[PDB]
């Protein structure tokens, strides 16, 4: 129901992007923590406005993400409830497109801190490197992303994030939104 392709997408986002602490389980303190991490960067102090938007921001996707795929109602989404979703969505995509379309928005907006609606490499890097990815293959990702340009569009980032989440092809520029992929 899922290619390996996607499966090995799908399990990135989850243990890179939504399991900060490792923990193998995604729960809210994890999106608290990937605030914290992002925030240290920007060197943004904890209880600062932008702090604050960076945090309930995070927090979105966390409710976004429970309501969608914690299935048994204990508020927490392992890496079965996850795949378990991706199969509900491959007999019905068409139920994905709100969800999908609200994530792919917050991930934006986490990314894009001067709001001018472009994504460029230090905005890319530097949201990589608090989720503890290499600099340099966060680099090299973000320059098969941006086509030649300093800056992903939001335009540009709808497309790579289709293909990230939809395409079963092992070398579509999309496949790089979430850096180098682990396997
Ligand atoms: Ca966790
Ligand atoms: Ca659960
Ligand atoms: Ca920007």
């Amino acid at each position: 129901m899922v290619s390996e392709v996607r499966k090995k997408k799908l399990l990135h986002v989850f243990t890179v992007f939504f399991d900060s602490d490792k923990s193998g389980v995604v729960e809210k303190q994890d999106f608290e923590l990937a605030a914290q991490n992002i925030a240290k960067l920007r060197g943004w102090a904890p209880g600062s406005p932008a702090y604050d938007i960076l945090q309930e921001s995070m927090i979105a996707i966390w409710l976004g993400l429970q309501k969608q795929a914690d299935a048994d109602g204990d508020g927490k989404v392992t890496q079965d409830e996850w795949l378990a979703l991706w199969d509900e969505y491959a007999k019905d995509p068409a139920a994905a497109k709100d969800w999908q379309n609200l994530l792919c928005k917050s991930i934006f907006q986490i990314q894009d801190s001067s709001n001018d609606g472009s994504v460029d490499v230090n905005e890319y890097v530097t949201v990589h490197e608090s989720f503890g990815l290499n600099k340099e293959e966060s680099t090299e990702a973000f320059k098969k992303l941006a086509k030649g340009k300093d800056s992903i569009s939001w335009a540009d980032f709808q497309e790579l994030w289709k293909e990230y989440f939809s395409s079963d092809d092992p070398d579509v520029p999309g496949n790089y939104i979430f850096g180098r992929l682990t396997c």
